[PDB]
């Protein structure tokens, strides 16, 4: 609806910032409504569901599974890593990594998990082949939120990246029981409660991956709908704002009230 773009117009106003957003038909793949769609914005954490859509393309393929242990160094922890620095005597399974990096945004998480596939070249080798010929990652956690302006390193489009989740949650890409598993993963995200769910009714279902950054960056990508199923993709960035968190927080979370108003 042409309010929703008066909103995201408005959002970027008051955060002083580009805003770029997506609201994808789930069933069809059409832009239902779009604002900046081809430009690029710093993924931030949203590439985290990517990364583990890569490790269940591994598992669907047989090449990986999701029960492997890997038990990890002291030495492999960064920054906000609030599951992988409980486990390094007993170690991680594949699964619980990606719990951790979903549903938690863990960093050593992510990090770990790059390693079992080859690194950020091979996540974005795994995108190109998957039809996303766009969407980068290059470096890992944390540098890879620098958000330098004009830096395309670690970037999407938000029409990229809003056809890729489309494509890893209802395509044949991956297996329906890795279908399953990555959107329950997405439902069961811990940290996003001031965005996408904070204007969500009671009842809605919604599946997300929110991401923050250096300057001003942050974004969420999700899968939502009414009655407990999900039916529209919504995909926003913003970066370049000096606002403070709680300000960026709001401006998503009133572009969501709007998207939902009008649905």
């Amino acid at each position: 609806h042409p309010e929703t773009l008066v909103k995201v117009k408005d959002a970027e106003d008051q955060l002083g910032a580009r805003v770029g957003y997506i609201e994808l038909d789930l069933n069809s793949g059409k832009i239902l409504e779009s604002f900046r769609p081809e430009e690029r914005f710093p993924m931030m954490s949203t590439f985290k569901v990517l990364l583990c859509g890569a490790v269940l393309s591994r598992v669907d393929a047989g090449q990986e599974q999701l029960g492997r242990r890997i038990h990890y160094s002291q030495n492999d922890l960064v920054e906000y890593s609030p599951v992988t620095e409980k486990h390094l005597t007993d170690g991680m399974t594949v699964r619980e990594l990606c719990s951790a990096a979903i549903t938690m945004s863990d960093n050593t998480a992510a990090n770990l998990l790059l390693t079992t596939i080859g690194g950020p070249k091979e996540l974005t080798a795994f995108l190109h082949n998957m039809g996303d010929h766009v969407t980068r990652l290059d470096r890992w956690e944390p540098e890879l939120n620098e958000a330098i302006p004009n830096d395309e390193r670690d970037t999407t489009m938000p029409a990229a990246m809003a056809t890729t989740l489309r494509k890893l949650l209802t395509g044949e890409l991956l297996t329906l029981a890795s279908r399953q598993q990555l959107i329950d993963w997405m439902e069961a995200d811990k940290v996003a409660g001031p965005l996408l769910r904070s204007a969500l009714p009671a009842g809605w279902f919604i599946a997300d991956k929110s991401g923050a950054g250096e300057r001003g960056s942050r974004g969420i990508i999700a899968a939502l709908g009414p009655d407990g199923k999900p039916s529209r993709i919504v995909v926003i960035y913003t970066t370049g704002s000096q606002a403070t968190m709680d300000e960026r927080n709001r401006q998503i979370a009133e572009i969501g009230a709007s998207l939902i108003k009008h649905w």
